[PDB]
């Protein structure tokens, strides 16, 4: 699977307002390890209409250097009947 | 919402041996209503893994002929991290 990096991320999404960066890897949501974006939704699609913090380790590009992010859950795509989870955090994957 | 219709149906594929076919609008999958491709995957991430039948409801192009068809799962894509779930029944959502 290809490996989930951020391409952009939209002003003042949610991502945005966490810290997420285009060029972040992301390494693991909620605990668990993400090796793909199919992996990443799975966790997403768990917190659907919660609040709280949804926690994104990522990696910065060509470096070690990992932090955690928390993302914060506002009763987030709550009553959504065709939630589209990554986007709706501002998140566009790196697909060239 | 974009109406969920196929697009495409792989041959051989898990939906094209249900009879499923391009043109085709689910209505419900596994018993619940859907009203849009992001809808349809929340219910088939549900059965991820499992074995048995997937119970999918279409209507036929241009006509109002409801049919269900039971798509068969073979421990379907168990323990894949990074599972896609329409394409790994062969379908391409149609797209405007």
């Amino acid at each position: 699977s290809v490996r989930p990096v951020i391409g952009s991320v939209a002003p003042e999404s949610l991502a945005a307002q966490a810290g997420l960066e285009a060029g972040q890897e992301l390494l693991a949501v909620d605990g668990e390890p993400v090796t793909g974006w199919n992996g990443v939704n799975l966790q997403l699609v768990r917190r659907l209409g919660e609040s709280g913090t949804l926690e994104v380790r990522v990696q910065e590009k060509g470096s070690n250097v990992d932090s955690t992010h928390q993302v914060r859950l506002d009763g987030w795509l709550k009553g959504e009947d065709n939630p589209d989870p990554i986007a709706s955090l501002g998140i566009r994957p790196w697909r060239p």
